[PDB]
């Protein structure tokens, strides 16, 4: 345990405010900045098709996990040195569980 649920509707509008500008998550979007998300979870770094991810993130090989997700979102280049990722962080542990709830549901 290192990881709690938060609030999926809280996690519903910061994505919407920090990753809808490069991401998008239903089954069958489209990827647009950011690769779609769909099924993130389970899946490994760099791997959704027709997505042009840098070298970084193939290289990287992460096993996206709530987890994994909650480290790589306080700090992405910190995580992964060299991703084209341009976000600087989420600092609060709140937020961050907030999101990845929203993301645990909303790409399944
Ligand atoms: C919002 C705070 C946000 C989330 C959530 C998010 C998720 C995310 C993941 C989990 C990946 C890696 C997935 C995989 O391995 O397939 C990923 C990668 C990229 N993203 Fe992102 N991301 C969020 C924020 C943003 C924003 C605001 C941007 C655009 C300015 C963006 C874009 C990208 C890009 C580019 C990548 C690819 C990195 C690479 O290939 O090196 N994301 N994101």
């Amino acid at each position: 345990t290192e990881f709690k649920a938060g609030s999926a509707k809280k996690g519903a509008t910061l994505f919407k405010t920090r990753c809808l500008q490069c991401h998008t998550v239903e089954k069958g979007g489209p990827h647009k900045v950011g690769p779609n998300l769909h099924g993130i979870f389970g899946r490994h770094s760099g791997q959704a098709e027709g997505y042009s991810y840098t070298d970084a993130a193939i290289k990287k090989n992460v096993l996206w996990d709530e987890n994994n997700m909650s480290e790589y979102l306080t700090n992405p280049k910190k995580y992964i040195p060299g991703t084209k990722m341009a976000f600087g962080g989420l600092k609060k542990e709140k937020d961050r569980n907030d999101l990845i709830t929203y993301l645990k549901k909303a790409t399944e």
